[PDB]
């Protein structure tokens, strides 16, 4: 409250963990189908669907514009590309077990980093 703060974690190191983790996904060989935006043009039901798009390129460039606040807001933008994957594909696709698959592996390097 006013006047009385928290220790705070040292956060000066953040911008930079989380463009190595990125690059560590951009650099994952099922990271094919997140790469960049989905075409709503070539897409049915995706535009209708998925209310918040979002892909690595997407988030690399936020990345480097100063458009994440902190580490929480960066992460909140990796999972939506997830989630959008589980809502819109199947368990058992090759999309969808690549989601699973990354989502899996961002989580890992997420915890072993920060936490
Ligand atoms: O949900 C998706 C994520 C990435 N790519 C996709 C390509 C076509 C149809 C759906 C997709």
């Amino acid at each position: 409250s006013m006047s009385v703060k928290k220790p705070k974690r040292d956060d000066s190191k953040d911008l930079a963990l989380c463009s190595m983790i990125l690059t560590e996904m951009e650099t994952h060989e099922d990271a094919w189908p997140f790469l960049l935006p989905v075409n709503l043009k070539l897409v049915p039901g995706y535009k209708k669907v998925i209310k918040k798009p979002m892909d690595f390129s997407t988030i690399r460039e936020k990345l480097s514009s100063g458009q994440y606040p902190n580490l929480e807001t960066f992460a909140l933008d990796v999972r939506l590309v997830f989630d959008n994957c589980e809502t819109f594909n199947e368990d058992d696709s090759d999309i969808g077990r690549a989601g699973h698959n990354m989502r899996k592996y961002f989580e890992k390097k997420w915890t072993d980093t920060f936490k």
